[PDB]
């Protein structure tokens, strides 16, 4: 119930909101049924348009008319925004040239530079080069202040977990709002574009910045804006409130355009319909810096313009339907369109099982647009799997298509050209970012980045400490001319052991053998320098990795290759070795095919064993260094330590067989050198994070040895691609992959086929940052290079893609 027979007089936008039943003139009051009887006669006022005219300069203040083009409006804080244009002879921001802002040039009483952040949703990456000729205004904000060629929105790539995503710095899976559209089986509660239950606050998990600026007494702009009030009205109330007086005046303030996406969903990405709303969103950008000009705020506010995500080509054709898959179907719920998760229709049905709803959609078809997942087998990198309201079952949804339950879900409810959700790398879902005023650069491009790395920006031009979020707070550093977060190298928190040789070949009895019983002064003290060390500038070259919690582990040197031995989880945590050029790949010698040694330095009671693997029927074994690329015949002995050893079930040796006898040659052939460092991954929960080993939901049969849920490869050289690896004098360049260790291929519908026509394919699916290795093992790598350490948060947030241009 709202006494909806308050008034707004005085009120209209107020910021702090009034708890009902009294009746509120906030921008939000609409959505809510909540308004005050007279708010759009005092508050929505739109007489006489927008614009002042020749003639209504120096008019009598006529408080009915929308704007006002009087004397005493700049004081007022409400002239139309091209005012001073019309009736003073002023220019448009966009004719004047531009100038670089050195420091803000803010009126006497500004504390900070305020910020605003422009939000489009829809607009899609390339809108910018290809819409440039209607978008003078945008054009001129993306060429005088700091752009990125795009800007990688999260997964799903729909529009309220993108928008909560920039607010709060969080990836869905974090903050809760895991799709447009979700059930919360601990609520019993479903959460829906139309409609009350997604106003309740608990579906809002995280801070977001309105919240962060609230608590550290930096006042905000109320964010959300009822549909029905036109932009127009959005810029002139964000205008007057910067108007207010010193104590009472926002310092951060939000708009957002429900275009382009609105058209982009009639009509496609690039229907010829799509000139004209993006001609619109120029014009209100340009009322928004007309405005700032008038408040002589143009040279002291930065602006953030920001999309939410982009926009591909879908028809209602291209619609794949799980009646054509599943017998079942009516005991299932999907929710539909560019995803598919399923879950149970009813929870009392004990005939429900998603093991067969997987297999009944798995390489059915052959051009099948769909793949489905158990959410804990999806990609690392869309982080989408740690929330109870994500469903166990996931379908990735080729872009350009849609997945429904029944054709009847499609034509009793073709209207569409365009829509989005897709996975977070296609570039039709990429979106835009332009970063304008003192605190950013002045005509400066930046790689893509991540829009998770948002917030904690924000926070910097706000000064604000930003809560703990998925961003790397350092990563953007580069976008600003000054507000920079200068932080620290995390401390090791575990040193390692350099174990010499401790034990005599008969202590072990691992069921382990090996055909190396054949017998040198000159080359026995080169033996013993290696094992010391001596080659550990080549293939070590970015300083050992840190371990960031408690533990025991010992660092293991070899001719080839050094590792980091953990005792705990018997295996590496990781191992790192550099390939030139110029090396070369030989095969397994016959007599050394089942060959596993132990090791010396390492104790029996320390050592996985051959047994094991032997008695486990499902599970092999392979080595994270590749015998492979061993630089000599004698050095190659060192990769079959039982040190250099892990568990792989045999389907997934045939994926890293390949990866380390063909792919790591052709990286160093085509990078000028390659630095590898590989590992083990342990996520039995799915959190993101390293797993403890009270966790680890499955062992080498009859042992302790823990089994991965992933491998990771880290793939380092040099971005002047004229220096080898190991000689770099400048940037590097780095691809990095978590590979799902599964007992099957079923992932991949050509795995029959030879590993040359679907193991890299598999392998860019699951393309990695370092930082979502960092998470996943407790490491910290790049800890000794020439490189600032900011350059060096950028290269670990950097995501190889494998999409053309
Ligand atoms: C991305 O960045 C984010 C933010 O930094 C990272 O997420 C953090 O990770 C931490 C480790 O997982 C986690 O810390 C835990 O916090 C628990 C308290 O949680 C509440 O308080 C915080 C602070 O305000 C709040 O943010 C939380 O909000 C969550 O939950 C509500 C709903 O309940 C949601 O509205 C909200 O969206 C958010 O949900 C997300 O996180 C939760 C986990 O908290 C997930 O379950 C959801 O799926 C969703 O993803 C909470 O309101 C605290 O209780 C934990 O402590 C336990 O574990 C420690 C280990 O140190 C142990 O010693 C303690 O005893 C305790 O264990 C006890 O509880 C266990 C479980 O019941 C039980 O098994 C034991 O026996 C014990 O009884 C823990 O410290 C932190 O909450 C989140 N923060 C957020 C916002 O998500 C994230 O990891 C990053 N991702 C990547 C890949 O890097
Ligand atoms: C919720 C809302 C955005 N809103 C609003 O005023 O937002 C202000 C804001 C600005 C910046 C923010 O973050 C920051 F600053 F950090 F960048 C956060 C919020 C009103 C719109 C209603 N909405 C929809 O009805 C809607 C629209 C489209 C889709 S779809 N089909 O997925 O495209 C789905 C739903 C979206
Ligand atoms: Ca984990
Ligand atoms: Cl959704
Ligand atoms: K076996
Ligand atoms: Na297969
Ligand atoms: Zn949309």
């Amino acid at each position: 119930w709202t006494a909806t027979s308050g008034s707004c007089k005085g009120r209209c936008f107020e910021l702090q909101e009034v708890g009902p039943p009294d009746c509120r003139c906030d921008n939000l009051c609409k959505s809510y049924s909540s308004c005050c009887h007279d708010f759009d006669e005092l508050c929505l006022k739109t007489a006489r348009g927008w614009e002042c005219t020749k003639d209504r300069c120096g008019e009598v203040r006529n408080e009915e008319n929308a704007c006002h083009c009087s004397e005493d409006c700049l004081s007022r804080g409400d002239c139309c925004t091209n005012y001073q244009v019309v009736c003073k002879g002023e220019s448009h921001w966009v004719d004047d040239d531009c100038e670089e802002i050195k420091v803000p040039e803010c009126p006497a009483g500004f504390v900070r530079p305020p910020l605003i952040i422009f939000s489009v949703d829809g607009f899609r990456a390339s809108y910018m080069k290809k819409g440039s000729k209607v978008m003078p205004n945008i054009e001129k904000l993306r060429s005088c202040g700091t752009h990125a060629p795009y800007m990688r929105p999260v997964y799903p790539t729909k529009t309220f977990p993108n928008l909560y995503t920039l607010a709060t710095g969080l990836y869905p899976e974090s903050h809760g709002i895991v799709g447009n559209s979700m059930y919360d089986p601990v609520f019993d509660a479903s959460f829906h574009l139309r409609g009350r239950e997604k106003f309740n606050h608990r579906w809002w998990g995280g801070q977001p910045l309105w919240i962060t600026a609230t608590k550290q007494g930096v006042r905000a702009g109320t964010f959300f804006w009822s549909v029905s009030i036109p932009h127009e009205r959005r810029i002139l109330t964000i205008l007057q409130w910067l108007s207010l007086p010193d104590n009472e005046r926002p310092s951060v303030y939000a708009f957002y355009s429900e275009q382009p996406d609105f058209s982009g969903h009639k009509y496609g990405p690039f229907g010829p319909e799509m000139t004209n709303p993006l001609r619109e969103i120029d014009k209100t950008v340009g009322q928004l810096m007309d405005g700032l000009k008038q408040l002589r705020l143009h040279r002291c506010v930065n602006v953030i313009f920001v999309g939410d995500h982009g926009m591909e080509d879908v028809t209602c054709d291209r619609t794949e339907f799980l009646s054509n898959y599943l017998t079942n179907v009516d005991d299932i719920t999907l929710v539909p369109g560019t995803l598919g998760r399923i879950r149970a229709k009813s929870i009392n049905n004990s005939k429900y099982d998603p093991k067969t709803i997987i297999a009944a959609l798995t390489c059915k078809k052959p051009d099948q647009h769909f793949k489905p997942y158990m959410k804990q087998h999806l990609p690392k990198r869309l982080h989408y799997a740690n929330n109870r309201r994500i469903e166990d079952i996931h379908l990735l949804v080729d872009r350009r298509w849609h997945v429904a339950r029944k054709p009847l879900d499609v034509y009793k409810k073709c209207f569409f050209q365009g829509d989005h959700g897709f996975d977070n790398k296609v570039n039709s879902m990429q979106t835009v970012f332009v970063g304008y005023g003192p605190t950013f650069k002045y005509r400066t491009k930046v790689p893509p980045f991540e829009n998770i790395e948002l917030y904690n920006v924000m926070c910097d031009l706000l000064g604000l400490k930003p809560a703990p979020n998925n961003g790397t707070h350092g990563s953007l550093n580069h976008l600003l001319r000054t507000n920079t977060f200068r932080p620290t190298m995390p401390d090791e928190v575990s040193r390692p052991n350099y174990p010499g040789i401790m034990y005599l070949q008969s202590e072990f009895d691992l069921g382990c053998t090996c055909d190396d019983k054949v017998e040198n002064k000159l080359e026995e003290l080169n033996k013993r320098l290696h094992t010391k060390g001596s080659t550990k500038e080549r293939h070590l070259l970015y300083g050992r990795p840190a371990v960031l919690y408690r533990t025991s582990y010992d660092i293991l040197y070899h001719t080839d290759f050094e590792s980091g031995y953990s005792e705990i989880f018997l295996m590496p945590l990781w191992t790192s070795y550099t390939i030139s050029k110029q090396a070369e790949v030989s095969s397994i010698p016959e007599h050394l095919t089942n060959c596993v040694r132990p090791d010396v330095r390492v104790s029996p009671g320390f050592s996985q064993n051959c047994l094991a693997y032997k008695n486990d029927k499902q599970m092999s074994y392979g080595f994270l260094f590749p015998p492979y690329l061993s630089s000599s015949p004698e050095a190659k002995y060192d990769a079959f330590l039982v040190t250099n050893m892990v568990p792989m079930y045999p389907a997934f040796k045939r994926v890293w067989a390949y990866f380390q006898r063909v792919l790591v040659k052709k990286y160093a052939s085509e990078r000028n050198g390659v630095n590898v460092i590989s590992g083990p991954i342990f996520d039995y929960n799915y959190d993101g994070l390293r797993d403890t080993e009270d966790e680890i939901k499955q062992y080498v049969e009859g042992s302790s040895i823990p089994v991965p849920t992933h491998y990771y490869s880290i793939i380092t050289s040099c971005l002047d691609f004229t220096q080898p690896a190991d000689k770099c004098d400048g940037p590097l360049s780095v691809s990095s992959f978590i590979l799902p260790h599964r007992p099957d291929n079923d992932e991949s519908c050509n795995s029959s086929e030879d590993e040359s026509k679907w193991v890299e394919e598999l392998m860019k699916m699951h393309t990695a940052r370092v930082r979502d290795i960092e998470h996943l093992t407790g490491l910290d790598f790049y800890r000794k290079t020439s490189r600032s350490y900011s350059e060096i948060l950028t290269l670990k947030t950097y995501l190889h893609t494998y999409e053309s241009e």
